[PDB]
């Protein structure tokens, strides 16, 4: 019972001392390819098993340490989650205030842990193993549960044998003695060790991270050669096909189709196309397209035709960013010989013409430093003078102040504007304009001010009527599970009372079914 002391008992945190301190040839660890080599393995994979879920690889996000902590980390239990005191804990281990944790605070983290206890399952386990090896040796010869230079030196030979060189002799041994004995009392603390251990994970980090990140066993052309035969047999081994495909990051895809491509003389897309049916077909074709060229098809195939696809259109030109909307772009003139705003122009008219035209250049502000308090008051009141206040709406002001702001400005000024007018922005959209550019506002106003809850809602719609709108529950699958599935999953838990995982599960069926399952990453 204690995660009421888990958020304050974490001190000031303060690799050059890793490789520096006793190098080890980086030539000696390249060619490079015991419980405690075990746990410090363990140790090292538990991170990037949710690093690598969404946006950088290598550093946590928000929802990554959450599921990180809830998953691996059950042994504090308390009064089960929090959200104040978790985003405490949260901020305390991001020394860098990058808003994230990387792989050396994360360390900290761990080492902070284990100092606590010093008086799923494997982490637990190996922190356990660590405090029973270093209070083995340490209760021993000299001082009562402090290492002594003997105990040290047998703990170090025959507890991590692999680090250690094939020659160790005396004299670097007494050096790395020296460099371990950091409070000067000739023995080792278990503080000491803990630093130790540390420097230790993040070599075998800096190895991961950065080249041969493929320390997972990912070779592209494995997965290539398992996906020509699980398409080379009887009646197409789907089930491969998904458990591989849609477990790999969308690079990893792009290594595989590569190696396929270089194996076979046929690209993996057209191979799979042809060999995959149906809504199967769709998972993957879009699984493999690069987040740029699916999103740009997506655009197209919404205006590709007599008609226009508002929704689909709506939903990628208010969800993506000013980089993605930029890659987007030129992605798209790339694949269809003709500017992504042209089709726009041409499928559309009017003021949603306008809004949808603002909104695809991609050029919104940056998101600044300062607050600028008499900005947000200033857009508020203009938002509501141009529409609620007066007869009929100001069309192009409500373009201007919500295409160029940036989005925490724009937060505050949905907050503030909730001062001067008695209906709320989405209220006030659904008050003052009709059709596809209410529904056009609707969905940027959503994406403004919680896009992780505007997917699960699109997700909840695609999948709580008659059937589903497999089309759009595919393409929010395929787009979101590596940048917030997590906190899309968490957003739909907290509103439906179920996981998003659940509502697969009722939806859609066969491995369909486990492609999306497998993209949604797991319950809650
Ligand atoms: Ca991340
Ligand atoms: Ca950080
Ligand atoms: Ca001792
Ligand atoms: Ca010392
Ligand atoms: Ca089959
Ligand atoms: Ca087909
Ligand atoms: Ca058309
Ligand atoms: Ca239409
Ligand atoms: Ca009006
Ligand atoms: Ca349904």
């Amino acid at each position: 019972e204690t995660f009421s002391d888990l958020w304050k008992l974490l001190p000031e945190n303060n690799p050059s001392q890793a490789m520096d301190d006793l190098m080890l040839s980086p030539d000696d660890i390249e060619q490079w390819f015991c419980p405690l080599e075990k746990a410090l393995d363990v140790m090292v994979s538990t991170f990037h098993k949710y690093s690598g879920k969404e946006g950088d690889k290598f550093k946590l996000n928000k929802s990554e340490l959450k599921e990180l902590l809830t998953r691996e980390l059950p042994s504090f239990l308390g009064k089960r989650t929090d959200e104040a005191a978790f985003q405490k804990l949260m901020s305390n281990l991001d020394s860098n205030r990058d808003n994230e944790v990387d792989f050396q605070e994360y360390c900290v983290f761990l080492s902070c842990i284990a100092m606590m206890c010093n008086e799923a399952c494997p982490l637990e386990k190996a922190l356990d193993v660590m405090v029973s090896t270093f209070h083995k040796y340490s209760g021993k010869e000299g001082d009562k549960f402090k290492l002594n230079k003997s105990e040290l030196k047998e703990l170090l030979t025959r507890e991590l044998p692999s680090f250690l060189g094939k020659r160790t002799d005396e004299a670097a041994f007494q050096k790395l003695m020296s460099n371990l004995d950091s409070n000067r009392d000739n023995e080792v603390d278990f503080q000491e060790y803990c630093v130790f251990l540390s420097c230790i994970a993040m070599m075998c980090n800096e190895f991961f991270e950065g080249f041969t990140s493929a320390y997972t066993n990912f070779d592209a052309e494995r997965d290539a050669l398992n996906i020509e035969t699980a398409i080379k047999t009887k009646g197409v081994d789907e089930v491969t096909i998904v458990n591989i495909l849609t477990n790999r990051s969308n690079e990893q895809r792009q290594d595989i189709a590569f190696a396929y491509q270089r194996r076979t003389k046929k690209e993996l897309a057209s191979a799979l196309k042809s060999a995959l049916s149906g809504h199967l077909e769709t998972v993957i074709l879009g699984l493999l397209k690069t987040p740029a060229q699916y999103d740009a098809s997506e655009l197209k195939a919404s205006m590709k035709g007599l008609g226009t696809d508002e929704d689909s259109l709506i939903e990628i030109i208010c969800s993506r960013t000013n980089q993605e909307l930029q890659e987007i772009n030129r992605v798209y003139k790339e694949m269809y010989k003709t500017d992504l705003e042209k089709d726009i122009i041409s499928d559309t008219s009017g003021d949603f013409r306008k809004l949808m035209v603002a909104l695809a250049k991609g050029r919104r502000a940056e998101d600044g430093s300062v607050i600028d308090y008499e900005l947000i008051d200033q857009d508020a009141r203009d938002l509501y003078d141009a529409g609620v206040k007066r007869k009929g709406t100001d069309v192009p002001k409500w373009i201007s102040i919500m295409t160029e702001r940036s989005v925490p400005h724009l937060q505050k000024v949905f907050d503030r504007y909730k001062s001067y007018s008695p209906y709320d922005m989405l209220e006030s959209i659904r008050k003052e304009v009709k059709g596809d550019l209410e529904n056009a506002f609707l969905n940027l106003v959503q994406c403004i001010q919680n896009k992780p809850l505007y997917f699960a809602d699109r997700l909840y719609d695609s999948m709580k009527g008659k059937g589903t709108r497999d089309k759009v529950l595919i393409r929010i699958m395929v787009s979101r599970s590596e940048v917030d599935m997590l906190k899309i999953r968490s957003e739909f838990k907290r509103k439906y009372g179920k996981s998003l995982y659940y509502y697969i599960q009722q939806d859609t069926k066969g491995d369909y079914q486990k492609a999306l399952l497998y993209l949604c990453g797991g319950d809650d």
